[PDB]
């Protein structure tokens, strides 16, 4: 394995050094904007020594933007595939490349026999050639690497089976933004090249200027150039036709033969191509084409062919193939131009290029890094993205885990086709696989679409619980006794986090209404775990025991909820019928725990909480409810870290043990506007007009309640229900965010430390990786914003600060010491990015965090050149918490005859830098060999010199293995067939795949 830590790898560009010597200067460069006039020498072409160009017809569809999916579909996409089905049919020479496979399944699924041999045929022929293959074309800041992984398996598992093929090039026009998480999936998914779009254009042109727009892109801790995947980055603006025939749009907007009701903005109309003007019309174009080239090392040279939704009308398919085959017959035939072109496949110009590679014609530069934060103009930097529709970004997580959690229960047995399990997973995989949709994470649809988003992942929400109680019944029950009923709900969902939402079941107790109840623990990580949990409970005196009887030491806390008097101020209201009982539940590795709440007066071992009110009955509630006037406060739970609030009830201060110091921690809410005069910040845009204000707090009721287990600090500030709570290490901090009202404002969440950080920090890409960013103050506000997907960190010789999310949001460190997160933002202004609106549509979001302060001069730093940084294991095991919590079950009837106590308490108990990040049977029950899908990661944990472990074998986790392969990351090919049937260690860093067949 490779050292990720000790070795700065060597490559050519680097984009954390490659932006702290670019210029970044918006200069006008003449027709190609932000660019030069580009010059070639003609004598450079000649009979030996042709131009090669590929024409490559496309279509951009959007799975939801202003429109739904079905509204597309039935409006545009339709139409697109029978055209294209039609057209390529009849005309051999004809080529199309198709990114989205959630349109291409839905529309192939309509087809008579006929059309979908017809089809296979164009395919086969290679006229229709599919591009990266996957569901959707996501985002690639918000996303989790998982969910690229998910809707990736999701495209190319139908275009396999229905179409026998798997696309090795990847298409990525159109996400604002790119991420390295797209060359580490696809790489490890066998791709071979591909191709991205939206850079800043002043990095276009630093990388145009040196002929590095293709490159071996490497991840940022890669020595060896493993990970390595070639990639084309197109050069202008955009990628419509006005942007991709060469430098200037003037010129190739008359190639665009559509428009001829659409027209060009340059005020030039394309011309029908005939014996009248082909030489001229050639020309022009050539000289286009011979201008791009010059930006690209080899005489091969691609030009794509479309825009948004087209290719939807018979006549546009003919207009677009007799004008260019008008060209290329008049080109081809003509000496002069020393010019091939044709209609070709993103495919074919890839493996020219390699062609021409391996004839020694040109080498490739090596990149690693990453190309945020995008902008496509002046300082329109577009950080907005990364936190639009926050109560989306949120559901995207929940939805993640419990996608995860049903695959993984469910894993373990072959079920009967009745209990519809294979449905309710394919709706659930193919739901939050769409929202990985470049318009779906993003917020950056229309009201209506986002309607459509959310009652897709509420219904995958239910489907994902319908299959996991199924499982879970299934697990726990006696095989002798188990005879299930597949539409009986065995057991109800307990979620303390999602949504946050007047929802939860009390369990009604009564010493004969009902005088226990069983509730189920599911942890889907592969080692022991030990978390606290609670469940709403209508009497205060409750006790725990497992199983076996043990007792279990709870703590009752009462149940408060905030109110906005609106007559007066926002105050808590205490249950007098609802109380939650917490306790630690310790649950196997990919294992289940059950325990029991029998009521009772006050039991042996449950403690109350006391609550302190700083500025109210509690029904049956033993301590009685404390009065105070507003004052700091200091609490610790257990032996971990006491924490100091402010009077406001805001972190003030953290001391990590007895004798260390009292560590300054300062949590502040801040308010950004929008602009005076100049660019409207929108769903895209973040275009802030100064430096944020610190938000007015008045004087807050301040909530304290304390307790053995569990502690916390809550204040009902305006906006924002703001809370600390504390369970023995780092706390979790919640926000309930309502910005309501406050039109042209983002909320921000700053942290302010005495951490001397300077200019640098770091944030994570798509949760799989955390990146080294320097603040330039060169740049706007707005540029040093980077997407925060799971986590970010400052430190310094001897401190570090992390802050995990449960959620992708906006980010930045603006001064040393300092970190900030922004919470929402309301818009009154379009920013005039296709969408027509601003964002005027926000709703109540409960935002999860974990804040972490450790000493890490005794850690194993990587120097000070290395562009990646890494979690410790506390960090690391704060974000597993967050993002991959217990499941909880509360069982819905009386009685549970068969009853068991715990399962997988033989699973093994892997290193923690090690997660299997998918389990998923592959085969139904009608396959005479069972097949089960593991995806494996191992992260790279900084050796703070700081546990027992067993080896853990994906091959043998069920019975009766016949077969063991190491497959691609989708499952969907073999790279090693495992003689042992036993799958090797894998390194930090890295994620590997194994299919495991069963007799
Ligand atoms: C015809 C409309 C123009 N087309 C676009 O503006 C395209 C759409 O595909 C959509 O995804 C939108 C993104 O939201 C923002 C970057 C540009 N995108
Ligand atoms: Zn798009």
């Amino acid at each position: 394995c490779q050292d990720v830590v000790q070795d700065v790898p060597n490559v050519d560009v680097q984009m954390l050094e490659l932006y702290d010597r670019m210029s970044f200067k918006d200069i006008d460069g003449g027709v190609w904007k932000q660019g030069w006039n580009i010059k070639y020498d003609p004598l450079k072409y000649n009979a030996h020594h042709k131009l090669k160009v590929f024409v490559v017809p496309h279509s951009h569809n959007d799975p939801g933007w202003i429109q739904t999916f079905e509204e597309y579909y039935q409006h545009d996409t339709k139409h697109i595939l029978s055209n294209a089905l039609r057209h390529l049919h009849d005309n051999p020479e004809m080529k199309f490349i198709w990114a989205e496979i959630s349109y291409f399944a839905r529309f192939y699924h309509d087809l008579g026999e006929n059309k979908k041999l017809q089809m296979k045929s164009i395919v086969k022929n290679g006229q229709l050639e599919f591009v990266t293959g996957g569901w959707v074309m996501p985002d690639e800041a918000n996303s989790h690497w998982r969910n690229v992984l998910l809707q990736l398996t999701e495209g190319q598992t139908w275009l396999k089976q229905f179409m026998n093929v798997t696309p090795t090039a990847s298409w990525a026009i159109d996400p604002f933004g790119h991420s390295p998480t797209m060359p580490y999936i696809l790489q490890k998914s066998g791709f071979k090249n591909m191709l991205i779009q939206r850079t800043h254009y002043s990095v276009k042109k630093e990388l145009a200027q040196q002929r590095q727009l293709e490159f071996l892109w490497r991840q940022i801790w890669d020595n060896k150039g493993d990970t390595a995947l070639f990639t084309h980055m197109m050069p202008f603006y955009s990628y419509d036709i006005p942007h991709t025939c060469g430098p200037d749009p003037k010129v190739c907007c008359q190639f665009d033969f559509k428009r001829m009701g659409l027209s060009c903005p340059w005020k030039v109309p394309p011309r029908t191509i005939s014996d009248q003007n082909v030489a001229a019309r050639s020309d022009l174009l050539v000289d286009q084409w011979k201008k791009k080239a010059e930006l690209y090392r080899t005489n091969v040279l691609l030009i794509p062919l479309g825009d948004d939704f087209r290719f939807k009308q018979n006549t546009e398919w003919d207009v677009q193939r007799v004008n260019y085959e008008r060209l290329f017959e008049h080109i081809n035939s003509q000496a002069h131009f020393n010019v091939q072109a044709q209609f070709g496949t993103l495919q074919e110009y890839f493996d020219a290029v390699h062609q021409a590679e391996r004839a020694g014609q040109a080498e490739f530069p090596t990149l690693s890094g990453d190309f945020f934060t995008y902008a496509d103009r002046s300082d329109n930097y577009w950080s907005g993205y990364y936190t639009s529709r926050p109560y989306h970004k949120r559901m995207d997580r929940v939805l993640m885990h419990y996608v995860r959690a049903a695959e993984m229960l469910s894993a373990w047995h072959s079920w009967d086709g009745m209990a519809r399990i294979e449905e309710r997973l394919e709706q659930a995989r193919r739901e939050l696989s769409l929202f990985q949709h470049h318009d779906g994470i993003t917020g950056t649809a229309k009201t209506h679409v986002v309607v459509d988003y959310e009652q897709r992942m509420q219904e995958a929400l239910k489907a994902c619980q319908m299959v996991m109680q199924q499982s879970v019944y299934r697990l726990l029950t006696k095989p002798s006794i188990y005879s299930p009923d597949f539409s009986f709900s065995y057991f109800t969902l307990d979620d303390s986090r999602w949504p946050g939402e007047d929802s939860r079941t009390t369990i009604i107790l009564g010493e004969d209404i009902l005088p226990s109840k069983h509730v189920v623990m599911h942890n889907t990580l592969p080692h022991w775990r030990e978390q606290l949990v609670d469940f709403y409970v209508s009497s205060p005196f409750v006790s725990v025991t497992d199983l076996a009887n043990n007792p279990v030491e709870a703590q009752v806390s009462p149940v408060w909820s905030w109110h906005h008097d609106t007559l007066t101020t926002i105050h808590p209201q205490g249950s007098t019928t609802k109380y939650r009982i917490i306790f630690k539940a310790r649950v196997p590795p990919m294992g289940l725990a059950t325990y029991v709440l029998t009521i009772s007066s006050k039991p042996e071992h449950t403690s109350y909480a006391s609550n302190l009110l700083l500025r109210l009955p509690l029904g049956q509630y033993p301590e009685d409810v404390k009065f105070g006037d507003p004052r700091e406060i200091s609490l610790r739970v257990g032996n971990g870290p006491t924490l100091a609030f402010s009077e406001q009830g805001l972190l003030k201060s953290i001391q990590l043990t007895q004798d260390s110091p009292h560590v300054p921690v300062h949590f502040k809410f801040l308010k950004y506007g929008v602009r005076s005069h100049g660019d409207r910040s929108g769903a895209y845009l973040f275009l802030p007009n100064g430096p944020a204000s610190p938000v007015e707090l008045g004087q807050p009721v301040v909530l304290v309640t304390k307790g053995k287990l569990e502690s916390s600090v809550s204040v009902g500030l305006p906006s924002v229900v703001h809370q600390t709570i504390m369970r023995g290490g780092a706390p979790e901090i919640r926000n309930l965010v309502d910005i309501g009202s406050l039109d042209n404002t983002e909320i921000v969440m700053r942290l302010e430390t005495h951490i001397d950080s300077g200019d640098i920090f770091y944030t994570d890409l798509n949760g799989l990786q955390f990146i080294k960013r320097r603040r330039l103050d060169k740049l706007p506000l707005q540029a040093n914003y980077y997407p925060i997907p799971s986590g970010m960190f400052i430190e310094d010789a001897n401190t570090r600060l992390t802050l995990l999310t449960g959620q992708p949001l906006g980010g930045s460190s603006l001064a040393s010491g300092e970190l900030e997160i922004m919470q929402d933002r309301r818009l009154a202004s379009d920013d005039e990015r296709g969408l027509g609106q601003g964002v005027l549509d926000n709703k109540p979001v409960l935002h999860i965090y974990r804040l972490v302060l450790e000493k890490v001069n005794n850690c194993v730093r990587p120097s000070e050149l290395h562009p990646a940084g890494y979690l410790t294991s506390a960090a690391h095991k704060a974000s597993q918490s967050l993002l991959d919590p217990l499941d909880k079950f509360i069982f819905a009837e009386n009685e549970w005859i068969g009853a068991q106590g715990q399962f997988g308490g033989d699973h093994p108990s892997a290193r923690e830098d090690l997660d299997v990040s998918v389990m998923r049977r592959l085969t139904k029950s009608s396959a005479k060999t069972q097949r089960v899908g593991y995806v494996l990661h191992r992260t790279n944990l900084m050796q703070c010199g700081t546990e027992h472990t067993q080896k853990l074998d994906v091959c043998h986790l069920l019975p009766n293995v016949a077969r063991c392969e190491r497959t691609t990351l989708t499952f969907l090919q073999n790279l090693e067939h495992l003689d042992g049937m036993v799958a090797p260690e894998v390194c930090p860093m890295e994620t590997a795949a194994y299919v495991s067949s069963h007799s």
